[PDB]
């Protein structure tokens, strides 16, 4: 039955839309953490209060270490806390701006580590459905850990970049909807942008429901394979996380 007198509140971690991370300490053990500050307000005004109580209680259950641990949550009276896993190399999308793009020993470890994290979200029918570079954080040794459950729904905002086309026209999805996000994340990865990127919503639009992209010079034919056979319109027809694992390209550039 945590209260906010019970932590240290640190340096800002991070600014998000419906609130701000700090680090944090608990008072008693000296334990490292971090804290999401959330508005009672605003959870209210967009109607997600239900959301964020599905979230903590399907990061109850989870326990993998490419997944960022969610302790629990409190509030006082205007806001809400989240107890979170507190994740010392940041983001992968702050790595990714400072590293312009990664190289493909660097990918095929992410996409190996995302790989087992939404395994085992899948086994236990969780779909993620909001992977991105802004929700996937590094730990301590730095390996992938996946973060933010909140449009997280059980089997079968910002931009559309990382949306599959069932998604963004609105129908039926189920875990495949992972897989699109994951072949996604692998192009931005080694090309440094997302490879349905516009500078109009409308148009980002018409590249994800066409699947018009392309791959620049650099990008070998391993990692032109993968991607290809993931960014399929058909959903039924995406490879599946154990191939994925077995691919030919993750095999050889992966740790
Ligand atoms: C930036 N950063 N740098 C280091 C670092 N280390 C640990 N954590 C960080 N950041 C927080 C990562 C999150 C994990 N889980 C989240 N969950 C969430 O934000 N849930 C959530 C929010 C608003 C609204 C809704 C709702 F209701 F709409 F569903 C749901 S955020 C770190």
């Amino acid at each position: 039955q945590w209260t906010l007198e019970d932590f240290d509140i640190g340096r800002p971690l991070g600014k998000g839309k419906f609130g701000n991370v700090y680090l944090a300490r608990e008072r008693q053990s000296k334990f490292i953490l971090a804290l999401k500050v959330l508005f009672k307000t605003q959870l209210e005004k967009a109607g997600v209060e239900h959301q964020l109580r599905r979230e903590v209680e399907i990061q109850s259950h989870l326990r993998h270490p490419n997944i960022l641990r969610l302790y629990g949550y409190f509030h006082d009276a205007t806001r809400v806390y989240l107890i979170l896993e507190y994740a010392p190399l940041g983001t992968v999308y702050r790595e990714l701006q400072k590293l312009s793009r990664f190289d493909e020993q660097r990918t095929a470890t992410y996409i190996t580590e995302l790989a087992n994290a939404l395994s085992y979200c899948h086994s236990k029918r969780v779909i993620h459905r909001d992977i991105k570079p802004e929700n996937l954080l590094l730990g301590s040794n730095g390996e992938l850990k996946i973060a933010d459950f909140g449009w997280s729904v059980h089997a079968p905002c910002g931009t559309l970049d990382y949306l599959p086309p069932e998604m963004i026209e609105g129908r039926m999805h189920d875990e495949k909807v992972d897989l699109w996000s994951l072949g996604v994340l692998c192009y931005e990865f080694l090309v440094g942008m997302p490879p349905f990127e516009a500078h109009t919503y409308q148009e980002t639009y018409r590249r994800i429901s066409r699947v018009e992209f392309t791959f620049p010079d650099f990008v070998t034919e391993g990692a032109r394979d993968l991607i290809s056979r993931l960014l399929k319109h058909n959903a039924s027809q995406r490879l599946t996380l154990a191939e994925v694992l077995e691919h030919p390209w993750i095999k050889a550039n992966s740790s």
